């Protein structure tokens, strides 16, 4: 008897959980679009900062950077031209909302790379979300 | 006696309806074809249709939109540059085979829209298959 | 050894005329049968492309694409 | 013992339904080829051909058409200067093999175009294969 | 009492056979995973094989193929053009982890090619598997 | 501690030529052995991947992508 | 209870296979994800190797191969002007990570070449990866 009981839990059981899981696949898609919170805008500036040898060669990277998330986030790493680069300071956070020139120290990684007056140059800024966004940077120095 | 007797029960019902969800899986195939009947064609043309005093604008929109399906098809929304807008009267139907120049009206749902003469937008037509277009319109007038 | 029972082209329902071919087991080959619209009147044209379903004696429905030459 | 026999029935439907579905995906290749059969040739000529008094302006489109298919392709639309056209009678078929120059007669479908003599136009020729090809027109009068 | 046995012998039952579907499912594995394929690899020749003024036109298909699996692939179809042509003589066989250049002779299924020195038609070839290689071929006369 | 028992490589059975190798329990290790096929003569092309299916004495299948070396 | 128990059994024998399926997708990975490729730098050389008035046609093709890749690379044919040519002899092998000079025999497949003393013509040769990289060869003589 106790059978058919079993058979009957588990076909509305099985109604739930599979309409559970549909939704749930839904709830993820937010969660996704914060991969894309920030845009790089404008072209950046990079500046000699290094105070006349007393330092590690630290430039200055000046970028408008837009967060469009709920989230304050933050520049984990930075890419200058093919060369990996480390910043000084803590790193600099875009608070939810904004539209901000964000400015950060920056140092080589290895080497030393040398910049010319009015050059561009590539550079990758990495996010908090791992969203890398390709941004052009004018040296000034 | 009476668990072999309803495991007996349960062992055919589950074959029968694990027949039944494969061949509904299979009949489901010939639906697909239909989102994809209608393709629009080229530009189309806003034109401003309303009187002094009038309660409400109201835009007529031409656009030339292929029909490919066995089925008449109409048109069911419009959001011209992000603006989505309600179609006033009895919506076109474009023939099954034919290639047409449809005009149907239109009113902003969302707010006034500034159209700019000779300006061009990017528009989604939405028709009753449940399929979206990209169109591109200028605005005449 | 299966047979064909029914084809949908572009979502319009075809009734096969005549005896329907039947495809022996473990073989390839280019199978041709005739069919009339059940409803209505088709609407293709040359050289395009219209997405059917064969439906099998089994119940199984493979899709295909269909080229029009006609 | 209902569930595994459901378990058998389904894993076998899954496999048989993903095979289809791959053979499916190879099987549309051939149709991707058709779309770009036809190429139009040079530029071509719009003339005025109504007679006085008459409820509708005609004007004979002229332009050389090549057709590299095994089908016989017609036009289905014209766009020219940004309106719309709609083809009066019916439509040419252009060879599978030829060249040649294709006369038509259209009419215009949103409103009045005020062509000028000698003036050149832009045009979106769109053909039964789906396939849309810019070409240029001389108003010859 | 016989409510409990009858029970305990549903039980092991099912432990039985919902391990045999199990394992089961297990062994479907290796038939439908099936890594490799033929790969085409650069662009293929056709060539007018059709001689002595005798009534059916045959030409020379020429692909250099690559067979990526283990096991003998031979080719059943080809598509130039969107016009299907049937392989004439005995398909030639591709075998495993070979790479060959491939010439077999196909005749129109229907009507008449069209094709022009030197132009490059997109073909699609169907080998055993189902599977279909899209290639480029150049007619060259 | 489980072992495997067969291997079947894209399709193609194959049997293990020496004793077959052994996991212990917990353990996260490279196993390695020799294979022989059980007919015919499979070719190989470099940086090609095959998949196996690797059959252990639980009667667990586990596919397993390949990428041929020699 | 035998349904509850077969349930169970489904449920963690489902959660065996995907993770399998899942692993096995990671796995399939490193063999697509396979950057770096031969790279063709600058213009190459076609020069006349017939000699002594032998039937066949032979002639030198020169050019600057950079293999980016981490595995050695040979040709394996060679697409010059619209004509394929086949590799005479042992083809030359790019080794990883290495830049050279590469010099290899070709023979027309069908016809016979036009070249003309200084004329540049479009070439694209095709590697064991078959991938092929677009050239230009100038005929020295
Ligand atoms: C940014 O400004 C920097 C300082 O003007 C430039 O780097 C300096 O370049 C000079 C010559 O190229 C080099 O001598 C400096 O090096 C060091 O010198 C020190 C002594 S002193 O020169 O300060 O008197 C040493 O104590 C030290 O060990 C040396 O490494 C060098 N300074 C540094 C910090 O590297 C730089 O070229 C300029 N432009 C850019 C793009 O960075
Ligand atoms: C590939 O070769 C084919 C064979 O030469 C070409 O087809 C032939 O094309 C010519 C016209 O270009 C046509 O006259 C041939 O038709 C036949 O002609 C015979 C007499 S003769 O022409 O040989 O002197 C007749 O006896 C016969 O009844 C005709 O059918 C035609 N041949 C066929 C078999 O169709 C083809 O053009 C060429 N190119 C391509 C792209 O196929
Ligand atoms: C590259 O070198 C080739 C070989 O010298 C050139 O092809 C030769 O072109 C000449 C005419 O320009 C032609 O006569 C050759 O044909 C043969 O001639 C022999 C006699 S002799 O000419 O050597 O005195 C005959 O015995 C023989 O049967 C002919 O076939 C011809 N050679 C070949 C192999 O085709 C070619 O022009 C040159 N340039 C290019 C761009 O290829
Ligand atoms: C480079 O960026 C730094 C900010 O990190 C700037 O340093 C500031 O300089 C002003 C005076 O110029 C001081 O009052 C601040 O205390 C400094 N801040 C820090 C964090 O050091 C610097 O001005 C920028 N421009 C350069 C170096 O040219
Ligand atoms: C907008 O479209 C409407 C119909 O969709 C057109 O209304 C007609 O206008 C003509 C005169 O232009 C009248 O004779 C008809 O009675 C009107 N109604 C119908 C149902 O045809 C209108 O002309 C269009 N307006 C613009 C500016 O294009
Ligand atoms: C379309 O034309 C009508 C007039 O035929 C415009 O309608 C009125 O225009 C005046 C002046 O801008 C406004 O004060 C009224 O409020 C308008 N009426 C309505 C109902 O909007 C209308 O603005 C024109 N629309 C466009 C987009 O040009
Ligand atoms: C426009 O094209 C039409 C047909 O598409 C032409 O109509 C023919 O005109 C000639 C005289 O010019 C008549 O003899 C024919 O009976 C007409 N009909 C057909 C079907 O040919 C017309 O000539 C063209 N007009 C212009 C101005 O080019
Ligand atoms: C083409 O020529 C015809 C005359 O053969 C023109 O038709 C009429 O022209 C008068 C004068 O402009 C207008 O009042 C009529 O309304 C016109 N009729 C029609 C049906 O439009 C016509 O305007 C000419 N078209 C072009 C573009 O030149
Ligand atoms: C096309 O391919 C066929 C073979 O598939 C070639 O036919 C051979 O031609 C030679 C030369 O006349 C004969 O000795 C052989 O007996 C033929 N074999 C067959 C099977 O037909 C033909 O030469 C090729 N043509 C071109 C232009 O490549
Ligand atoms: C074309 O390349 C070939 C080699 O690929 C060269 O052939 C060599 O020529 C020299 C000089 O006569 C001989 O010593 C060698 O034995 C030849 N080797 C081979 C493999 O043929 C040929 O010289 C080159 N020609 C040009 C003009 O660069
Ligand atoms: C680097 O960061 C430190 C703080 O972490 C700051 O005091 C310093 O001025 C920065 N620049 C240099 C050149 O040290
Ligand atoms: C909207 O459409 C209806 C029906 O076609 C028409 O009667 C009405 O006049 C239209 N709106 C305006 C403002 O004219
Ligand atoms: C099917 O079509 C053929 C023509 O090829 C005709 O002879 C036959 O009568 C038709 N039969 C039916 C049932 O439609
Ligand atoms: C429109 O096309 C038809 C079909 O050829 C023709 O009879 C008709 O006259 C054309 N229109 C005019 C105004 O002549
Ligand atoms: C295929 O073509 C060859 C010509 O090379 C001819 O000898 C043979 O009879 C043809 N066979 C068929 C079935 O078309
Ligand atoms: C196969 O296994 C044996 C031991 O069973 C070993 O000695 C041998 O080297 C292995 N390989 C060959 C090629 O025999
Ligand atoms: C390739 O050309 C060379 C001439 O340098 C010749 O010795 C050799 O026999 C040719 N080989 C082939 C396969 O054509």
């Amino acid at each position: 008897l106790s059978g058919a009981i079993v058979a009957l839990i588990l076909v509305i059981a099985g109604v739930i959980i599979a309409i559970a899981v549909v939704l749930f696949a839904f709830g993820l898609i937010p969660g996704i679009s914060n991969q894309g919170s920030i845009q790089v805008l404008g072209s950046g500036t990079i500046t000699n900062s290094t105070a006349s040898g007393s330092s590690r060669t630290i430039y200055n990277i000046t970028i408008t950077v837009k967060n469009t998330g709920t989230t304050s986030i933050s520049v984990t790493s930075i890419n200058i031209n093919g060369q990996p680069f480390n910043i000084n300071g803590t790193a600099p956070s875009i608070p939810a909302g904004r539209t901000q020139p964000i400015t950060f120290e920056v140092t080589p990684a290895s080497g030393k790379p040398n910049f010319s007056p009015g050059a561009s140059y590539t550079a990758t800024i990495y996010f908090s979300n791992g969203q890398g966004a390709p941004a052009t940077l004018i040296y000034q120095g």
